[PDB]
């Protein structure tokens, strides 16, 4: 897999963000994770976490997996990075997302994220508290 450039257009919530990619606006949904909706417990914390990570970043990149690159809603499916740090992983490590939506053929970083979820659970962080 490889990283490609994008720029932030707007934070949306914990697991979706509006980025410009190959010069076009797109909503990206983060692969392999599920944040609470804003209206749910830890939703506002998840939104804030992703917003801060994306806005503070000097460099945003997206990394598509081997399979589908857009979902049935026209959302781009990617791993997102802020200054080299994967947002998907960071959310899970902080207990602000669960590993979820692991479809065959778009699951390259599954075990990395499960290891992060285990550590968040051990620490009883946020959604595991
Ligand atoms: C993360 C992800 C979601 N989806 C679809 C599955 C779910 O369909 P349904 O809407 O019918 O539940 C929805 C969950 O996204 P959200 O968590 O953003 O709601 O997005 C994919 O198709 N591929 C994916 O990789
Ligand atoms: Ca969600």
């Amino acid at each position: 897999l490889h990283k490609e450039p994008a720029t932030l257009i707007k934070a949306i919530d914990g697991d979706t963000v509006k980025l410009m990619y190959k010069g076009q606006p797109m909503t990206f949904r983060l692969l392999l994770v599920d944040t609470p909706e804003f209206n749910e417990k830890y939703g506002p914390e998840a939104s804030a976490f992703t917003k801060k990570m994306a806005e503070n970043a000097k460099k945003i990149e997206v990394e598509f997996d081997k399979g589908q690159r857009t979902d049935k809603y026209g959302r781009g499916l990617a791993y997102a990075y802020a200054d080299g740090k994967m947002v998907n992983e960071a959310l899970v490590r902080q207990g602000l997302a669960k590993v979820a939506y692991v479809y065959k053929g778009n699951n390259t970083h599954e075990q990395l994220l499960r290891k992060a979820e285990a550590q968040a659970k051990k620490e009883k962080l946020n959604i595991w508290s």
